[PDB]
């Protein structure tokens, strides 16, 4: 009958079980334990004419594409033509109603103490504002937070493909772009899994894992196209989506908007090649790995991997790239 309150979503035991695990201006991420298993919530504050970490809150009609896009997504471990595990499960989604539990603000706290935070602290929501509480399947650790951790270029290389199948699965399925793939966006979890398995167009083929299963989140930006109908967010009026400085992450903005020439409704799967391009290229310039770059064997997939960032840019689609770029072969 409308909003539920957060003890709805967050009982006792689940809430005093909460810490940070990651933010953006949208709002805030908690990992709790639900059926003995870690999950992800993300809480993001809607409809309060109160600006929030220096933006205004999204309506319910700006926020309703990452939800349904999330959906979609969740759908691709199971259907039958295109097939990935390649995206994050949604467990449930929620709109709740109140104060921002207690808490959820020492957890807040606790974050901000230990990584700081670029949000403003959470203590400031009356008991009439909205959320929308996404659950989410927990997916691992950043690669930005991987960024010294991976162990070797074998593991760049099995991410890099990772990510393009799991892109291409989407296009094929969904027509399918991310648009925000930013490398807070790639989440790496350990697998005992030696080869990972994708279908597309029915086509089943593997991919190694190195020891990692790759899963991309976060479809604020996202668009697909279902029943006929695209589902997406327009940002075609966005000023200060394109003005970003300090990160290649900024030029993707102003590159995707320069190849679809601020029709956002349109699909231009090349927007998934820039985001490719751009994790690629983070993997060059903003990694070491646990052991280093040391054996022919390591070195020449070190010479594979900057080759593809040298050439990627000329192939139309992660689809492209994954059928005929040689670093796949
Ligand atoms: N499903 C998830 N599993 C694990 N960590 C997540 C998940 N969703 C979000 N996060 C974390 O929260 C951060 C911000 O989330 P996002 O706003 O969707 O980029 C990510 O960089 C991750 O560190
Ligand atoms: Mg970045």
């Amino acid at each position: 009958k409308g909003p539920v309150p957060f003890s709805h979503c967050l009982p006792t035991e689940k809430l005093q079980r909460c810490e940070k695990i990651g933010e953006g201006v949208f709002g805030e991420v908690f990992q709790t334990i639900a059926d003995h298993t870690p999950v992800a919530i993300k809480i993001i504050a809607i409809e309060g004419p109160d600006l929030v970490n220096g933006s205004h809150q999204k309506t319910f009609e700006e926020i309703l594409p990452e939800i349904i896009i999330s959906k979609e997504l969740s759908l691709l471990s199971g259907e039958v033509c295109n097939r990935t595990e390649g995206f994050i499960g949604l467990n449930s989604v929620h709109c709740v109603q109140g104060s921002y539990p207690p808490l959820l603000l020492k957890a807040w706290d606790h974050y901000n103490s230990t990584k700081g935070s670029a949000n403003d602290r959470p203590d400031f929501f009356k008991d009439d504002q909205l959320f929308i509480v996404l659950e989410f399947e927990f997916g691992g650790i950043d690669l930005e937070q991987m960024r010294t951790k991976l162990s070797s270029l074998a593991t760049a290389k099995s991410i890099l493909h990772q990510l393009t199948a799991s892109l291409a699965v989407a296009e094929a399925s969904l027509r399918f772009e991310h648009r925000d793939l930013h490398w807070g966006n790639v989440l790496l979890k350990k697998t005992s899994l030696k080869k990972l398995h994708y279908t597309l167009n029915g086509k089943s083929s593997t991919i190694p894992s190195c020891g990692l299963q790759v899963s991309i989140i976060d479809y604020t930006l996202s668009r697909l196209e279902r029943d006929g109908i695209v589902v997406f967010c327009d940002v075609s009026m966005d000023e200060d989506l394109f003005t970003g400085d300090g990160d290649y992450q900024f030029d993707i903005y102003r590159l995707m908007k320069k190849e679809n020439n601020n029709r956002w409704g349109e699909y231009h799967p090349y927007s998934n090649v820039l985001w490719l391009h751009y994790l690629t290229d983070k993997m060059l310039k903003q990694m070491t790995f646990k052991t280093k770059c040391n054996t022919p064997a390591m070195k020449q997939i070190k010479r594979k991997i900057q080759e593809f960032h040298r050439t990627m840019l000329n192939f139309s689609s992660a689809t492209d790239l994954l059928c005929q770029h040689s670093l796949f072969k």
